[PDB]
């Protein structure tokens, strides 16, 4: 009767981290349908609404259908979790595709924004507000050239409370409407976020920027911005006009999603030089955000693995009723499973069969040795991604990040200026204003108490 998620679906692999929880690629055990499952930890994420309100929103979301909005198929609830089962998209984030292009024009910017507005307009007709629209919530349907955009996370912000941790709110500040900051907001907040996104498409720079999260919000709240950057001289007047209307401070004076679809700009440019400088700035901006994000996730994984190594060792020690330092495969599974009850982070192993497979992957690579391998398996996933993000950021292949650049990266990561300079002095007392990768990594290690 009360159907169980894992009776119907098996996890195949991880798709990554989104807002409110992790996303797993899953497969229906009978029909073979692939789906993306977002798993929200009730312990980690507080609800803003009562159960019956969430159920009703979900029943509505399942019935809604639009080409630029993620399809939701199913919803489950158990003791500790919510499972949102939707269509899986394989084209990745819009901005990562954009930075892979040789050229990008207003026609490309217009076709992108028409799609977002068209998705937004439909959802507003149905009384659903996103609130947290940003490039990271804009997925490409597949790898194809003319790939449709699919907006993810519509409706969730109404029912769940956002994380206050910086690793979860990288990038959020540039896109939030000022009225959301003060508490009285409605669907016009999504037109604002779209206007900031459009501003970034045409210039590659946020209209409201600053050295850290609070600086950005101060700029957003004041609400002022300019088209005084030289890359605007190359942009149509009617595009700015649209941007001005979408970024109008008083929401009741701000243009609707529906009316923005009928704006000259959308109408003219969805039927013409390449914005070279914009692509360059977007590429720098994406590189900066991803490195900052990878840095904070690396530090977290290191603190998590420090916690869980000590925890698993004490569990395995107590289970060592022999005292001989060794355990069976059966007991190793009971202790690994027990580590998974206490903690609530492994979305990837939310089933008894999943834990047996991870254990078998570790055994193929004396509980002490098993503990090292089981936990290095967790951290090296985030460690390899750090290095990859460092290499991506270092676009000139110099091998080094300058002091100016660290300041930008640590500003975006909300690591205090005095704090990271002190850490650098401790890694290299003679440093000459630049760090290679291993020094950078050494700094992050010191910034999470290691
Ligand atoms: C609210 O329900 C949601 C939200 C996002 C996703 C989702 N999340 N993600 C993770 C991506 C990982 C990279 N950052 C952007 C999001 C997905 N990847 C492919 N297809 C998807 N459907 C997703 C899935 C569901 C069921």
């Amino acid at each position: 009767s009360t159907a169980i998620f894992s009776d119907r679906y098996k996890g195949q692999r991880v798709l990554g981290k989104g807002s409110f929880g992790e996303v797993i690629l899953c497969k229906d055990k009978i029909t073979g349908q692939e789906c993306a499952v977002k798993v929200i930890s009730k312990r980690q994420v507080k609800q803003k609404t009562d159960k019956e309100s969430l159920l009703r929103e979900v029943q509505l979301l399942k019935q809604l259908d639009h080409p630029n909005i993620m399809k939701l198929y199913e919803f489950f609830e158990d003791k500790g979790y919510f499972y949102l089962v939707g269509e899986v998209y394989t084209g990745g984030e819009l901005f990562d595709e954009i930075i892979s292009r040789k050229r990008f024009s207003e026609v490309d910017a217009a076709r992108i924004i028409r799609q977002v507005l068209s998705g937004i307009t439909y959802m507003h007709k149905n009384k659903i507000v996103h609130r947290d629209l940003k490039p990271e919530n804009l997925l490409l349907e597949s790898k194809s050239k003319d790939a449709n955009i699919r907006i993810i996370d519509f409706g969730l912000s109404t029912h769940f409370e956002a994380s206050k941790k910086m690793k979860d709110k990288i990038g959020t500040a540039y896109y939030i409407a000022p009225e959301v900051l003060h508490g009285t907001y409605d669907e016009k907040c999504d037109v604002w976020s779209t206007g900031v996104i459009l501003y970034i498409l045409l210039s590659g720079c946020p209209p409201f920027n600053g050295a850290n999260e609070y600086d950005i919000l101060k700029k957003v709240e004041k609400g002022k911005y300019t088209f005084e950057l030289p890359q605007w001289k190359k942009v149509s007047e009617s595009a700015k006009d649209l941007i001005r209307k979408m970024l109008t401070y008083v929401p009741s004076m701000r243009i609707s999603a529906r009316d923005a679809l009928d704006h000259e700009w959308i109408q003219t440019y969805t039927k013409v030089p390449s914005l070279d400088n914009a692509i360059l700035n977007i590429r720098q901006f994406q590189g900066t955000q991803k490195l900052a994000q990878a840095a904070l996730l690396y530090m977290g994984s290191k603190l998590t693995s420090q916690d869980e190594t000590k925890e698993l060792t004490a569990i395995f020690h107590k289970m060592d009723k022999n005292g001989d330092g060794q355990l069976d495969r059966a007991e190793l599974i009971e202790g690994y499973k027990e580590l998974m009850r206490m903690k609530g982070q492994d979305a990837s192993m939310l089933d008894a069969s999943a834990v047996e497979h991870e254990v078998d992957q570790v055994l193929d690579a004396e509980y002490s040795e098993f503990v090292t391998v089981a936990m290095d398996r967790k951290t090296l996933l985030s460690r390899e991604r750090l290095e990859r993000a460092f290499r991506m950021f270092d676009s000139d292949n110099s091998g080094k990040i300058s002091s100016t650049e660290l300041a930008t990266i640590f500003g975006v990561s909300d690591v205090d200026s005095e704090t990271w300079k002190s850490v650098l002095s401790e890694v290299d007392k003679n440093n000459d204003g630049e760090v290679d990768f291993d020094e950078f990594q050494q700094m992050l290690l010191k910034l999470c108490g290691n």
